[PDB]
C-alpha cells in the first residue's frame, strides 16, 4: 500500500515493545553489525543456489556494507522515529532483489539468520535481564520480519 | 529440487538444538494450537489485503484446522525424524497459496505473528528455566522460519 | 431421481412457453451476463450475513465467471434441447452449496435478484413487443425458479 | 434473526416499486384467491412426491383456505404497512414446513406456481397498461419471492 | 358419561375372561403391534374413501406409531387394572376423529381388520392349546369392540 | 357407495374363507337364532341407556322375530350369493336405526354380543375340528362387523 501506511505498520509493530527493547536490540547489533554481516554472507556464499548471485569479491567490496547500513537503519527507525524513511529504503532494497530475481525464499533465510545471530547474542549480554533479553529477542524477530515483509512487496 | 535434499536443510536447521528445545517447542505448540489459529485468523481478518483472500466460512470450516495440523507437521519433524514427509507437505502447502497468487508478503506476516505468539507463550511457561527458554525460542524462529522457506519455493517461478 | 426424470419437468415447463420466449430471454441475458454476476454479487457481498461465505477473491477469479456460464447454461438449454444434461449440472451446483451449507434462503433470494434483473432488461428492450415482452418475463421466472428448485434437491 | 430486520428487507423490497403496483397486485389476487389456491393444490395433489405430505381432506379443510389467507396476507403488507407482523408470520408458516420435512425444493416449485398464475391473471387485466402490468408482474416475482424466502430461514 | 361409569364396562367385559386370556392375547399384540399396524394402515390405504383422510406422511409419522400405542392401551388395561384411565384415552382418541368427521363405518371397518389379523396370529401361536387359542380370540374381539365403542360415544352429538 | 361396490366388498370379505366356514357359521346360527335373539334384547334391555329406545313389549312382538330374520340374512348371504340383496337389505336396517338416532355405538355393541354369542356356539360344536372352528369364528367376526359396517353407513 502507501508507505505512509506502512510507516504507520512498524511503528505499531514496535508499539507493541517498550524503548527499552529497541535500545536493547540496536546496541547489540550496532556492537556486532560486521560479524553479523559477515555470518550473513558466509551462510549465502556455502549454499550454490544462493552463490549463484554472489561472490567472495561482491561481498567485501559492497554487499558487506550495505548489509552493516541494512542493519542500522532496521535498528534505528523505531528509536529515532525515522518510520516513512526505513520503509521507504525497504522498498529500494527490495525493488533491487526482485529485479534481479533473487529467490524471495533465500531473502527468507538471509533474515532468519540474522534473527538467529542477533539472538544469540543478547542470549550472552549478562547486562540484560532475563526478562528484557526475552522481550528484546521477540523484538527482534517482530522488527526484522517487518523489515523482509517490506521488502517482500516487491515480488507481488 | 528433491526433498531428500530439502531434508538436510530442515535436518542441520534443527541439530543446532537440542530434542529438548524440539520438545518443549513442540509441547506449547500442541497445547495452544486452537489458540495459535485463533491469533493467525484474526490478524490477516483485520488486515483488508489479507481479507480479500478469506472468508468467515473457509476459516472456520477448513483453514482453522488447516493450521493446526500445519503447526503439528512443523513441531513433530525433529522428534519424529520425519524431514523428508515434512518438506514435501510444507512444498505442496506453498503451492496451493503460489496457485492463488497469495502474495508471499503476507505468508511472512503470518509467520511473524505465528513465532511472536509462541515466543510469548513459551516466557510464561515457568517449567522452563531462563536459558531453556530462550534457546527454546531460538529454534521456534529459526524451524518455524525454515518451514516457510519450503513453502515459498513454490514462488520462485 | 434420475436426471432423465427431471428433465421432463424442464422440458414441460419451458413447452409451456414458444420457442419466440426461450430466445429473447436468451438473448437478453446473454448480451448481459457479466453485468448480471456484477448484480448478484454487489447483493450479497453487502449482507454480512451471506457475505459470510465469500471472500473477494472467490467472486473476482472464480463466481462472477461461473455464475455467467450458469445464466448462459439455463437459457440455452430448451433451445439446445439439452435438457438432460441441464438438468444434471443444475443438481451438482446444488451439491456444492449443501456441502458448504449456503442457506437455502440466500440461494433463493438470489434467483429472485437475477429475475428482477433479467426481467427489468426485458422491459427496456425496445425491439419486442409488449406481449412478447410479458410472455418471456413470465418464462424468465419460470425457468429460473425450475433450476433452482433442482439446486435445491440437494437440501431434502 | 429478529422480525424488525426481515421487515427491513421485505419494505425495501417492496419500496422498489410504487404503491400503484401493490395495488393492482393485491386487486388480481383477491379476485382471485379460490382459483389461484384450486391450482396450486391441482399441482401439488398431481406429483406423487408431493402428494407424499397432502391428504386430500386436509386440502379441502384446512390449506386451501390457509393459502388463501397467506396470498391475502403477503400482499396487503405494503398496502398496510404491516411489515413487522407478515414476517413474522412468513416465519412460523416456514417452520411449519420444516417441521414436517417439506422438501424445501417444492416450497420453491410453489412459489413459482403461483408467481406464474398471478402474472398470467396480471396480463389478462384490460384495466391495466402495457408498463403498469409489467411492473406489476415484477413486483409479485419480489415480493413472493420475499415471502418464500422468509419461510425458508426455517429450514437452515 | 363418567369414565369411572364407563370402567365398570370395560371391567364386566374383561371379566367374562381368565387373566390367562388377558395375557396372552396382551403378548401376541405386543408383539406384533408394528406388523398389525402395517396391517391397519394398509387396508385403510387401499380404500379410496379411506385414503382420503390419509397422507403417506401422516401414516409414517403418526399414525403408525399411534396406532401401537392405542394397541398397547387396550390390551394392558385389563392386566394393569387401569380401566379409568383407559376409557379416557379411548373417549379423547374417539373425539379426535369425530371432530374430523372420519365416518364411523370406516372405524369399525379398522376394528374388523385388528381383530382378524390378531385371531389369525393366536391360530398359529401353537405354545396356546386349542381351547386357550379359542377363549383368548373371544377376548379380543370383546375387548377391541368395546375400546372402539369408547371411542364412537363422540359419535353421538 | 354404490350397493354394487358393496355387494363386492361383502363377497370379497367372504372369499377369505372356505365355504366351509360359510356353513359351518350359518348353521350353529339357524339352530339358535331364537336364542341369540334372547341373549342380544336381554342385554339391551338391562342398559338403561339401551332400554331408552326399548320396550319388553317391542322385542317379543317385532324385534325379536326381525333379529333372527337379519341373522338368517347375514348367514345366507354367501352360501346364496345373494350380495346385493343383502347389502340392500343392510342399508334399510341402518336407515331406520339412523332416523330413530339409536347411538352408533350400542349398534357396535349388539353385533359385539352376537360376535361373541355364536363364537362361544361354535365351540362347543364338537362336530367341528379345532382348525375349522377358529376359521369359522374368524369369519363370524368378518361377517357380521361387514353387515354392521353396511348398517352405519347410515349415520355419516
Ligand atoms: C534479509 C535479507 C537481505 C538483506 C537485508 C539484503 C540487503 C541488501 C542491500 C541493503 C542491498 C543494496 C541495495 C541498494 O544499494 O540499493 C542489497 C543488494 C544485493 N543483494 Fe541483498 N539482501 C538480502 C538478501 C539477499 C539474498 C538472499 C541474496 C542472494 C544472492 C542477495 C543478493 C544481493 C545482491 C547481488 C545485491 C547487489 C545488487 C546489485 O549490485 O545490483 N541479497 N542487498
Ligand atoms: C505461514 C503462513 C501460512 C500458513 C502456515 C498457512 C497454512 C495453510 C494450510 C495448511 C492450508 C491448507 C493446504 C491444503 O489445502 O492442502 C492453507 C490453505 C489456504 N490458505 Fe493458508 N497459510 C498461511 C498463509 C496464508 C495467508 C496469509 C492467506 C491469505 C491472506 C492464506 C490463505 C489460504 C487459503 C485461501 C487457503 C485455501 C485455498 C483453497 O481452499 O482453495 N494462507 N494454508
Ligand atoms: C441463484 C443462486 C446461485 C447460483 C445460480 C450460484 C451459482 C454457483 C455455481 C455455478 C457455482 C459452481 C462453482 C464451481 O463449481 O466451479 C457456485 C459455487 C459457490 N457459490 Fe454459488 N450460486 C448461488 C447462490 C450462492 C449464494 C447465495 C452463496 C453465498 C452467499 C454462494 C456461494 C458459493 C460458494 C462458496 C461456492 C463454492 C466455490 C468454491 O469453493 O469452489 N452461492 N455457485
Ligand atoms: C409457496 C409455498 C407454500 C405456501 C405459501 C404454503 C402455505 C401454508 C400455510 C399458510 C400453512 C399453515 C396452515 C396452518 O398453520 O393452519 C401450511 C401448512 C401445511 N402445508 Fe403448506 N405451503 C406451501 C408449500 C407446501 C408444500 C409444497 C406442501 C407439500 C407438498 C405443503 C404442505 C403443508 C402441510 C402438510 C401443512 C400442515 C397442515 C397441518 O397439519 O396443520 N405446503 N402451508
Ligand atoms: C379402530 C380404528 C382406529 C383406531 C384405533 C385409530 C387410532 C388413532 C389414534 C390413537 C390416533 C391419535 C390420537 C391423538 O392424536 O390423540 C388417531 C388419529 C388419527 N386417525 Fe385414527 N384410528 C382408527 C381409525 C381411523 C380411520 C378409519 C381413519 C381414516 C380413514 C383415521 C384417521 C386418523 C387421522 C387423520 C388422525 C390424526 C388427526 C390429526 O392428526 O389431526 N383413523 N387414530
Ligand atoms: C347389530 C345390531 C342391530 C341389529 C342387527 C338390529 C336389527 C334390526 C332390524 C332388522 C330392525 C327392523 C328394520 C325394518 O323392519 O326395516 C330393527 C329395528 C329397530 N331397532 Fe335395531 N338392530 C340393532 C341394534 C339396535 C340397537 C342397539 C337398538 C337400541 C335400542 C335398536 C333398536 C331398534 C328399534 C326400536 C327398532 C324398531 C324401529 C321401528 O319400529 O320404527 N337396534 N333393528
Ligand atoms: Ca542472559
Ligand atoms: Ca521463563
Ligand atoms: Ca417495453
Ligand atoms: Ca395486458
Ligand atoms: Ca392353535
Ligand atoms: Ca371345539
Amino acid at each position: 500500500p502507501s508507505p505512509e501506511i506502512l510507516a504507520l505498520r512498524w511503528k505499531d509493530t514496535c508499539a507493541h515493545y517498550s524503548p527499552h527493547e529497541w535500545v536493547a536490540a540496536r546496541n547489540v547489533v550496532t556492537a556486532n553489525k560486521a560479524a553479523l554481516a559477515d555470518y550473513f554472507y558466509e551462510c549465502m556464499l556455502a549454499d550454490p543456489n544462493a552463490a549463484f548471485f554472489l561472490s567472495d569479491q561482491l561481498v567485501k567490496t559492497k554487499l558487506h556494507a550495505s548489509m552493516q547500513d541494512w542493519l542500522e537503519s532496521v535498528y534505528a527507525a523505531a528509536p529515532t522515529e525515522e518510520y516513512e524513511r526505513t520503509v521507504a529504503f525497504q522498498r529500494k532494497v527490495g525493488e533491487v532483489h526482485a529485479r534481479i530475481d533473487i529467490p524471495v525464499h533465500l531473502v527468507t533465510r538471509g533474515a532468519c539468520a540474522l534473527i538467529r545471530r542477533i539472538c544469540e547474542l543478547l542470549d550472552r549480554d549478562a547486562s540484560l535481564s532475563a526478562a528484557q533479553a526475552a522481550a528484546t529477542c521477540r523484538y527482534v524477530a517482530d522488527v526484522t520480519m517487518t523489515a523482509v515483509e517490506m521488502m517482500c512487496h516487491a515480488y507481488s
